[PDB]
DNA sequence: GCAGAACGTCGTGAGACAGTTCCG
DNA sequence: CGGAACTGTCTCACGACGTTCTGC
């Protein structure tokens, strides 16, 4: 079971990411009594292009689960089902889960009340709550709220399996500080819903070469889940900007210019995984821009990895960066190079 | 002259299941 | 009977910026 600290939570940071905990019940037509088995899982989505990194995982996490390559829209996952698996898996997860640390406790204590509440109805409906619990916890505040408890108590009442009175509690409407497992989560997160980018940004005022190349890192997330950037935020020593809302009631957070990154990314870097060549990168530029600024020529194959990085942050299919062909085109016509 | 902050935004890349097929 | 695997998809929650707006 020995799971490595910085690997475990790389992981929990990548599930919180690109992951969801989640509990459901399967109707059972051939069940003794409670026609519901209740299924738990945890699992994995991707881009087909970037199925390896769950293979990796999965290869951690001890071969536990089913791997998909393709589910059918060019999209892989990585789904790992039920009690024997999440009862070891979980507890590894769950120190270094941030986002989804609830879920993940909610599934744990169905696992220990399953074996009992299995073969009685009261003790069923109890623990179809912590389904309930779960499956809203995975929702929005505007959304419709999970009414399993309320349509298996009435399921219940009608085929006679329990007698007056029911339960119960539901809604019946009828310098750093960046450690080791501190850094391997943000890289999982960063991995997961995060984004490491470069870019040219157009500037009608400067010396020579009328652009600057712009670095960043970026953290993106819906506004309810602000508070877990705020944490990020303070975990790096408080480097760049924040949104509460950017207007479309998602957060992010963005970390712009060398400065920081020059910082905050060697921390990132050793435990990134689908995103360390762009930081890699990123790092690169940041380490040959003194130079690049005065001379055009310096510029432009400096100008390539920008190019380079934004074509890491596409798949293979889309047309690829022209900023290089766009600024040796604009240098020759401004005889900078000839 | 320099560069980060803030604003706004296509076009997918996910989340979180519900069903349904296998399987000892 | 018991439950996991594998199929399939609807609905956003992201990504990765082009833009432009401050700030010394
Ligand atoms: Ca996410
Ligand atoms: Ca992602």
């Amino acid at each position: 079971n020995t799971l490595q600290p910085t690997e475990a939570a790389y992981i929990a940071g990548f599930l919180d990411g690109d992951g969801s905990i989640y509990a459901k019940l399967i109707p059972r037509p051939d069940y003794k009594d409670i026609k519901y088995q209740v299924s738990l899982a945890i699992s994995f989505i991707q881009r087909k292009d970037k199925f390896p990194y769950l293979q990796d995982i999965y290869d951690q996490l001890g071969k536990r689960g089913n791997l998909r390559k393709d589910r059918g829209d060019g999209i892989a996952d990585y789904t790992i089902i039920g009690s024997t698996h999440l009862s070891i898996i979980l507890p590894d997860l769950v120190p270094y889960l941030r986002i989804k640390k609830k879920q993940a406790n909610r599934i744990l204590h169905i696992i220990n009340l399953y074996p009992q509440a299995q073969k009685n109805p009261s003790k069923f409906l109890d623990l179809v709550k912590i389904v309930d619990d779960v499956q809203n916890l995975n929702k929005r505040a505007d959304e419709l709220k999970s009414t399993n408890y309320d349509r298996l108590l009435e399921e219940f009442l009608k085929a006679g399996k329990i007698e007056s009175s029911p339960t119960g509690s539901g809604s019946g409407s009828k310098k750093n500080t960046l450690q080791p497992t501190e850094a391997a989560y943000i890289a999982g997160f960063l991995d997961g819903d995060g984004s490491i980018y470069a870019k040219l940004i157009p500037r009608p005022d400067y010396k020579d070469i009328k652009y600057q190349v712009s670095l960043a890192i970026s953290f993106i997330q819906r506004k309810d889940k602000f508070p877990y950037l705020q944490d990020i935020y303070d975990q790096l020593g408080k480097r760049g900007n924040l949104r509460k809302d950017r207007g479309d009631g998602i957060a992010d957070y963005t970390i712009i210019g060398s400065t920081h990154l020059s910082i905050i990314l060697p921390d990132l870097v050793p435990y990134l995984r689908i995103k360390k060549k762009q930081a890699n990168r990123i790092l690169h530029i940041i380490n040959l821009y003194p130079q690049a600024q005065k001379n055009p020529s310096k510029f432009l194959d400096l100008v390539k990895i920008v190019d380079d990085v934004q074509n890491l942050n596409k798949r293979a299919d889309e047309l690829k960066s022209t900023n290089y062909d766009r600024l040796l085109e604009e240098f020759l016509k401004a005889g900078k190079i000839e």
